């Protein structure tokens, strides 16, 4: 293993939006990484150190300039996720000392830069898409399917009821997604639910929200629009990595990021990426200047139909990404 | 105190441009924050916690989302400076615990997000200025002054020698700036110096580099081009903080010596000396209780004498208008 790229999802977080009908203030603020989420990312970093540094020696024991590049989206939760993980990757005890003295920072913490860009100006991770173009894509590839239509028809009679009880307007199946996600975070943190909302309905809304989310991520043509830039960059990192200084890239991102990438590669999800999810690209030098990339998702090889499995030859992956643009 | 904005300079760093004639490997890499610089920033963060949290209680004891906003330029050295300072502001021991009760991170460290943007897409700190426009500004306001031409004329006989000894081409006084800044970084680390370069000359070059730096930063019209955007944002932050409709209390802007010098020049108070490491320009918003808001501006501990305000204190709208008028 001569090079690796990790995409991560952030750790456990508070809801993105409040339920208007529920009086409950999240101590951390809305949309924020929790203590539990920090520890998840830290633990992942600890595993990354054991794999990348202790076992494979891809990276050195102490942080070294020019060997790693870390990039996050423009959110507190992904920025803090990257800082938390890097605390595991390069833990207190490994940070620099001042010449002829003691450690630079308390407990010899190691600072590591996490670069970023606003979503509107991100040349690496996030692709901006006009609302009109997004709608066209969805109506062409998602809303127009029998499955989406049937699902909405079976549920829509309860949309006025749920709109009332949640305080969030639900006109279409897509609207159910934000509600279900909030209800889900409330559930697993044991927070108060909207009163009057029957428990089976909560199950239906959460499950429907997951289904609709995954259905929107499913079409490869949409993944091509949203993930082409990110995949182009990742291909370029790997390609550059195959040249006999940089050894590791970490991209701190979202569940959309991961689902769209897997869908891009022809392994679309039907179960939303858990917290601290990880898509990994590892580069291998098979001698004779022949390089391969194995792609893994939460520890399981990704079946990429284009490569007949989870191992692509390098230029095959570069061409695959280019062709889908 | 109702609200504060700090602009900081990063801590001690390695040279941006290596001296090609000196065999000396900067282990941190070029243009990077050193261990010494990390500690300088940390210490400043410790002092910021003593002031904003322990004494004034502007900020809470533990980090709270929405009470602070931290923004950095697109450089490892400013990002790491911000991170080191924030280790002082909210130190190990104040970080959160998981539900079970134990520390989320080792030593109860506190993560704090430091936002940024590429220099070409930065709506907050950095103003992009074309090489053509910079040359035009410089020719009009700086390179044409009697003082600039005279200092150049009195040094230039030694430009061929210094070019050879340092391995950096020096044709004009402006070229000397990079070289002097690199010599200065070598000097304050006691790193090796170029073979044959006299101590007298090293001093001349370093001092000339500082002088030229300050001369380029001096004109208010240049500062207007480079710092209008940043100052508009800082006035907007202060103005919003006066309205008491938001939890935001503090903005930290992690930047450069140019950032500092240009802001002060912008306000009509250009520097005569290069900003040291971990320099700090502070804007503090005060409320007299009768809806009268003032902003006191301080640079490395000293009140900034702002001609438009007649001192270091502007009334809020006065400062807003000053910024808008430039």
């Amino acid at each position: 293993m001569v090079f690796a790229v990790d995409i991560i999802r952030h750790g456990d977080r508070t809801p993105i939006v409040a339920l208007p009908t529920v009086n409950y203030q999240w101590q951390e603020g809305l949309g924020q990484l929790t203590a539990e989420g920090m520890q998840q990312e830290y633990k992942m970093g600890v595993a990354f150190r054991k794999k990348y540094i202790e076992e494979l020696h891809l990276l050195p024991e102490h942080y070294e300039y020019g060997t790693i590049y870390v990039r996050s989206t423009d959110y507190a939760r992904t920025l803090m996720s990257a800082q938390s993980l890097l605390m595991g990757l390069y833990p207190p005890g490994t940070g620099p000392s001042i010449p002829a003295g003691t450690s630079a920072l308390p407990h010899a913490f190691q600072p590591i830069p996490v670069f970023s860009a606003p979503s509107k100006y991100d040349e690496v991770i996030i692709q901006q898409v006009d609302r009109k173009e997004r709608k066209k894509l969805m109506e062409q590839y998602v809303f127009s399917t029998r499955e989406w239509q049937q699902k909405n028809n079976e549920l829509k009679d309860k949309y006025p009821l749920w709109s009332r009880l949640t305080g969030i307007n639900i006109d279409t199946l897509e609207d159910l997604e934000t509600v279900g996600h909030t209800l889900y975070v409330h559930q697993i943190h044991n927070a108060p639910m909207p009163e009057g909302l029957a428990s089976n309905d909560i199950e239906t809304i959460i499950n429907s929200a997951e289904w609709a989310f995954m259905a929107q991520e499913k079409p490869q043509q949409i993944a091509n629009v949203y993930s082409s830039k990110l995949m182009t960059n990742i291909a370029d990192y790997l390609n550059s990595g195959s040249m006999k200084k940089l050894k590791y890239v970490l991209l701190s991102a979202h569940d959309t990021t991961i689902a769209s990438v897997l869908s891009f590669l022809g392994a679309p999800l039907e179960k939303s990426p858990p917290y601290a999810s990880n898509v990994n690209f590892s580069l291998y030098d098979n001698g004779a200047n022949y390089y391969t990339v194995k792609i893994t998702y939460n520890g399981n090889p990704v079946l990429i139909p284009a490569c007949g499995g989870s191992v692509c030859e390098l230029q095959q992956l570069v061409n695959l990404v280019h062709d889908s643009k």
